[PDB]
This record gives structure tokens, sequence and C-alpha cells, in this order.
């Protein structure tokens, strides 16, 4: 299991916006977190939230299976890092 | 934890080869496996092995933390799926 932490300072998201190739509006909500990759300290990682989802509250989390998909070259990839409480 | 299985039919690797941009030879060893992504059946995934490593034997495995890295856009990515016995 991957240990992910939302610190008290990371309790909000920001939103970026634009227009798609064929005219549709989009909005993306992004939040920061710390992921422990086994180095001396955890590293900073950007998370893009799914539609209609609030910012994750401060606390400890792990990664949900729905974060992964098989890519176009047949290898596993992360689609979007989706988190669940630890 | 991600459940990965090497079936008895997947106990070998194949090797692809070529030459890099500035003249160096390379070889890549690839093995197939099944990863349970929570659908009705596990899906087929290609794994590229690290230098000097043998094919994983048939059995159950999970994913090692060293499989992940932060990408050039600041989001988590899989570098290479590295497996450890379950």
């Amino acid at each position: 299991m991957i240990k992910v932490e939302i610190k008290p300072s990371q309790a909000q998201f920001t939103t970026r916006s634009g227009v798609s190739r064929q005219g549709k509006p989009y909005s993306l909500n992004e939040q920061l977190c710390y992921v422990d990759l086994g180095n001396e300290y955890p590293v900073l990682v950007k998370v893009t939230l799914d539609e209609g989802q609030p910012a994750y509250a401060p606390g400890l989390y792990t990664v949900h299976l729905s974060s992964f998909k098989v890519g176009q070259f047949g290898s596993l990839m992360i689609d979007r890092l989706r988190l669940v409480p630890a």
C-alpha cells in the first residue's frame, strides 16, 4: 500500500478552465498531497479530482484500484490517482 | 494492494532489441501477467523486466513501491511495474 497524506495546508483545491477542440467548456479541480515513495521524505504530488467530488480532508489515505488502467501499449498506467481513507 | 498473477503459461520472457539514437545497443525483456482491476475477470498486462533480472516464476505477487515516480507534470506515474511475492 501506498501511503498518501493530505496536510492541513493542502485542504483546498484550485480550478483550471478552458475550451475543448470542438467547443465544449471544461473545468479541472486540482489538489496537492504528499506520497511516500520510500525516500528520506515524502514527495509533493498533484491530484486531479473527479467531477462532482469535494477536496479530500486532511488525513491519511491509500490508493483505490480504480486509479489504474491498461494503456495503449499494453502496460499498466495511472489514469487518475483516486484516494480512499486509510 | 494490487493482486498480480503470473500463470503457468506466462513463465517465460521474450526479448526485443535495437540501437539508441547515438549508437548504443539495448535489450528489453518482456513478460505477460494478469492484474485484477476489479472487473469480472483479471486483465492481460505487459511487464518490462529490469536489467539482470530473471522472469518472475508462476504465482501471486503485489506491486513494489519502486514502480512509481513523479512525472514531468507533477502527477504520479508508473515507471515500470516491479513485483514482489505476495
